[PDB]
């Protein structure tokens, strides 16, 4: 590999693993298009497995950007429009407060209130119905962001409705499969069950739980390689064959809410490079990320922007993941480890590196 990425990748990461007591992490850096890979310590602690390049690890709210980009694809393929009321896709959900909220608010954050988790009483079709009628906004639609389970996970079931596929069938035929991410997974299957590392928290071994929505809010389990092909494939859609795709990955990097230095787009957000990393840093400590915030709506939204900051962080119980990438430059990473540790540490040690290479 060439020795600067070396160097800087080593430098910043051996660091990190031993101030966060991290037992297994994976990097990729996309450099000028082409991955480079790292992996240190265990994906599994007591059957002293090693973390390599085909270990899967769960991406938690990383699984958003495919989300998003599934529902950016269905926008491309005509099934659904991003300002269809969400009533039409459910027409059960009759209450009046629902009147006006579209599906980008529910895939922005912005329908007014949505709370950050799906109660874990929902357990029923019926139930998750009950929680929607019976939920009360605090804001008008269109005004306020606050990071929320329950609301892109709606989007993205609604999304698929037209299709007829489920979530999953849809995510796999139509994102996995065209992408050649072909150890990734919604539910990890038999076959790849050596590859899964545990995740960790308190030092006990944990996997995610099931709960509603999880798969369309934070189930994606994948490997590094995946990954890596993950961001080429959003720094250079163009080279994407299949048209709805590559549309869906640049719906997914509009620029349709702002709130201080960032934008939203569906699953990712953007901030322009380039960034102040103390914009980025502290702005991904959840103290922040997870408040409720003024939004200015972009209108219409600002197609997908070149000289963007483009990332997103995701945790499990037992597992923290960073994402980010910088299109002008060719430019990405993927740190996947199996300890959810402070995003601000994930945000510094990706800025030190790409700010090292660019
Ligand atoms: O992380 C911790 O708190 C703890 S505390 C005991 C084990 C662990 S761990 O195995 O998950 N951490 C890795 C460095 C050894
Ligand atoms: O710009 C606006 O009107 C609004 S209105 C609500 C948020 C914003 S902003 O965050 O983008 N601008 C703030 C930093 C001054
Ligand atoms: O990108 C957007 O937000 C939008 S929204 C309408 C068109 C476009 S675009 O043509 O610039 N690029 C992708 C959608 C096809
Ligand atoms: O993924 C994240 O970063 C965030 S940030 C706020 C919630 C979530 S999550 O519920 O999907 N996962 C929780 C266990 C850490
Ligand atoms: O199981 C997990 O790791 C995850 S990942 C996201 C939520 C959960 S949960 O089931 O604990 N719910 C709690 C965080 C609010």
């Amino acid at each position: 590999a060439p020795q600067q990425i070396n160097d800087i990748v080593h430098r910043t990461i051996t660091p990190l693993i031993e101030q966060q007591k991290i037992p297994g992490m994976a990097v990729a850096v996309i450099y000028q298009g082409k991955p480079y890979y790292f992996t240190w310590g265990y994906a599994d602690i007591a059957k002293k497995q090693p973390v390599t390049q085909q270990t899967l690890f769960e991406l938690g709210s990383v699984s958003k950007t495919f989300t998003g980009v599934l529902g950016g694809d269905a926008i491309a393929r005509g099934e659904i429009k991003l300002s269809d009321p969400t009533t039409k896709y459910w027409p059960e959900l009759t209450a009046k407060q629902w009147n006006g909220i579209t599906l980008l608010h529910l895939a922005t954050y912005t329908a007014g209130g949505l709370p950050l988790q799906v109660p874990d009483e929902v357990k029923s079709s019926s139930d998750l119905l009950r929680f929607y009628q019976n939920w009360q906004p605090a804001w008008a639609p269109g005004t306020q962001r606050l990071y929320a389970n329950s609301s892109i996970g709606l989007f993205g079931a609604l999304a698929v409705k037209p299709s007829g596929l489920s979530f999953e069938q849809a995510m796999q035929t139509r994102v996995f499969q065209p992408l050649k991410l072909n150890h990734t997974w919604i539910n990890v299957p038999p076959a790849e069950e050596k590859n899964y590392a545990w995740g960790y928290r308190e030092g006990k071994a944990v996997h995610v739980s099931p709960g509603a929505l999880d798969a369309e809010a934070y189930g994606v389990k994948s490997t590094i390689e995946d990954m890596a092909r993950w961001v080429q494939s959003n720094l250079k859609p163009l080279d994407i064959n299949e048209k709805t795709l590559q549309q869906g990955i640049q719906l997914a990097q509009s620029r349709y809410w702002q709130t201080g230095d960032m934008y939203q787009g569906l699953g990712w957000e953007m901030l322009d490079w380039p960034v102040n990393p103390d914009s980025i840093i502290n702005g991904s400590d959840n103290k922040i990320a997870l408040a409720a915030r003024p939004v200015k709506a972009i209108t219409p939204p600002t197609p997908a922007v070149r000289a963007s900051w483009v990332h997103k962080t995701g945790a499990t119980g037992g597992f923290g993941s960073y994402v980010a990438f910088i299109p002008e430059k060719e430019l990405g990473i993927v740190m996947l480890a199996n300890k959810n540790y402070p995003n601000p540490a994930r945000v510094d040690a990706a800025w030190q590196i790409l700010n090292a290479l660019q």
